[PDB]
């Protein structure tokens, strides 16, 4: 199944006729190696990291809210957290949910969003990451159409990478000193062909809020970015639904094509706005890639089972136009002991190796 | 004379067939009332600021170089004094001419820079400033032809302005963590009709140079800007020449127009482009208001009388087509005593009530 | 190697669509054989033989500055020795550095002057020199696109050649008497397409400069010619940025060629415009050959090593798209004894004759 797939990946890449797009979620970032550890320790990560920061004291009302989480979430995160901590003080909850924290909530937040920033503001180190041979991919052959970019994250990789090799791209924002957020030329949408476009779903760590006049700018990273929020703010002073909107108008297009990698199909909204839009252009593909094993990806399954234009790829086996396939036997492996047929190309590093290849 | 002339500016203006221009000077920041003080006090006053900020001690080097300058330059400007101590950096200058500081005019002229990065960094106040008037009039009208402003400023005043009233611009770099210069799309000259364009003809604060790759790149203004420079640099590690470019390609437009604004063509770079676009396009205009007086210009006067299409005017008399016309009588003073015959509508702050009238 | 590059060399020269330049260097003028000896000595010659005309006395000002300038640049040459000169004297530079010469840097670059301008004031002899096969072969087909010729010497080998042989040529000047610079019908590039362009970037022998109303013109020569100068002068009285102007201009073609014979890439001007005329159209090709090993060539490696559309050819090896090979085994040397495999066709003397071949 490697040659076959493969192969078929190379001729549609190597074609300048059809639209392309990513979805680059924390898979990307985890799968730099740094000093034999991660990175950015992902959303499990970013978890642990502050359910041991606040530390097992059960006085401590994070923990009272991840026990809470518990008993409905059984898997809480830190989207969830968020989530639940913006909805308690969007009302008076002054209640026994809050009575730990009369108003200490909102400290607990900024403390909260304050150590994701920490956490997450960090740089590209050397010219060999992936993100540079993607970047190089993308300049490297000029086509009609703009290739596009949506991520999940919030880190400043992407925008470093394309900056250092230096690629033009629009991210919304127009202006210099403080560029405000331009909505008309979003929707015109006659940008020079020749610029790629970053859509930040999620926000970012740069975005902030003036009060004031209560519209948005992008600047640089100051002590507390009131635009972290994981889809979850105000009524369209919000960027979120034009993001989602692009997404959409990108799906609806003849002929074309997205690469999800590091996406594990486990947000909502994603999920119903490909399905929706992949229902409509029945010409749209999603070559969706996962590099952890299928059997963890039921939702995945059964989105790749509800429509005939979604070829799910795994690490084992693969679902092709509603149909699932397993890996055929080839020597995979080498070795005697365990003959695991396991997909070592997903990996974003095997991927980076795959898209220079395809450039030289 | 002030029907005739209004009433044809307003019709050139009026209409949206063809290109037109500005060129911004120190006029226009000073025009700004603060505390019945300047905001900024003009070339002469960042001279004698920097004269007084060192004292009048003798010993000092700065004033030795600016008598040493005295004998050659009749009246010394800042501009020609970075240039002299530059290129006195330039060659290993251990003589008599530097014999007071061996190695410390690298001191001064970082001292020079700091103190002009301190003195021109400020904002605008309210929304009631002329800048604020001319954004308004530029998203007035939606117009077939970009409207580009060229200045020479070191202040962030134009940027500002046009972000707050929602105005796209494109000033050269694209980009949004370390924005770069980027090239080729300067030249493709394919950007969206509805942007306008602000060249920075002699350099900003924020623009700085990292001399590990020497690349320059747009980013929030930092301790000492190394692009400061008053168009005296390196070779093409240096926008200069294009922004320069720019401008000339910009005069080669049919029918194209121009307007200077506190430009008192002292400079013999930007006058000799100017002269030698406006040689080879008959169709070019530059419509030149001075604040002054007519007779303080020479070089205004010689280059009017040089060619046919440059309307230039005065405070006092104008200068239509190598013909010089005076003031006809008019009641411009209602006082009998000193009926002076005055064009006070050449200031800042009347044009920007004209601009706004005409948009009206 | 020799037959592939020869037959693909042969087969885009015998092309008539496609634009053709030259740029021509000192190894031109050398390649000529004289009396057993090198009818001009070349840059090195040019250097040396200054040193030794004023001797190895340390009381004299230029060795001293050729001392001074050992410090800073480990192998001065004649062109850093006249921009230092010039350099000194554009300020008051009464000091130690020239405590020896009070004024007498104004004559030692003069006496540089009329030296190098004896030196290099001869002209061709006979009709067998290369520069006339070259002529022939121009003027031997006639082609849709003109052939330019980018010279950086100062003899005017080159004309005398095109002249004798009969082939119209437009050096920038037009006029009888004393020719002026015409500087419109440089941009509008409508001239006769039968003509050859001859373009003089370093300037040459023959300009003058009038101070009196600071205008250049082509003449004869005379005791001292006042642009002589390697790109080192004032700002656009100076050609320079327009001979470099029509460089650029002239990559930007469509499918277009360039041959460099002679150079060394020693130059950063002339480097840095192919580099980014080379990137700007990836169509543009650069056929550079070097007489010398290339091991001695850093400068050309490290270009051919950014771009992929740089075929750089050496004696011993090739680089040919980003990727470097050596010399394939073929009986290059019938002799037994030390089988160096040499590409003889490097040398200018060579080169007309595969010239010739071509044409006849």
């Amino acid at each position: 199944d490697t040659t076959q797939q493969l192969s078929l990946l190379k001729h549609v890449l190597s074609e300048d006729k059809r639209p392309i797009a990513f979805i680059i979620a924390a898979g990307c970032p985890v799968s730099i190696r740094h000093n034999d550890a991660p990175l950015i320790p992902d959303v499990a990560g970013l978890t642990r990291k502050i359910s041991d920061s606040f530390g097992g004291n059960p006085d401590s009302l994070l923990m009272k809210i991840i026990q809470n989480l518990k008993t409905t979430i059984p898997n809480p995160t830190i989207e969830d957290i968020l989530s639940y901590i913006r909805l308690l003080q969007q009302i008076p909850m002054s209640g026994k949910i809050h009575d730990v924290e009369n108003s200490v909530i909102n400290a607990l937040e900024e403390s909260i969003c304050e150590l994701i920033e920490e956490e997450v503001n960090v740089d590209l180190p050397g010219n060999a990451t992936p993100y540079h041979k993607i970047a190089a991919w993308i300049n490297s052959i000029n086509r009609e159409h703009q290739v596009e970019i949506f991520t999940t994250n919030y880190d400043l990789l992407m925008e470093q990478a394309l900056e250092e090799l230096n690629v033009p791209y629009f991210d919304g924002f127009v202006g210099s000193k403080r560029a405000f957020f331009d909505i008309r030329t979003i929707e015109e949408n006659k940008l020079p062909s020749r610029w790629s476009k970053l859509w930040k779903l999620h926000g970012s760590i740069n975005w902030q809020l003036d009060k004031q006049t209560q519209t948005i700018w992008r600047g640089t990273p100051s002590k507390g970015c009131s635009l972290i929020h994981p889809s979850h703010l105000k009524y369209d002073k919000m960027p979120y639904l034009v993001m989602m909107d692009q997404l959409k108008l990108f799906l609806n297009q003849p002929s074309a094509i997205l690469i999800t990698c590091g996406y594990s199909y486990k947000d909502q909204h994603i999920n119903e706005v490909l399905s929706q839009g992949l229902q409509t252009n029945p010409n749209a593909l999603i070559y969706g890639l996962q590099y952890d094993v299928l059997e963890n990806y039921q939702e995945a399954k059964d989105m790749a089972l509800k429509r005939s234009n979604l070829i799910l790829l795994a690490k084992d086996r693969a679902i092709i136009g509603k149909k699932e396939g397993e890996w055929k036997p080839d020597p995979q492996s080498s070795q005697d002991n365990d003959p695991l047929l396991f997909f070592k190309l997903g990996d974003f590093q095997h991927l980076a190796s795959f898209l220079e290849e395809i450039s030289q």
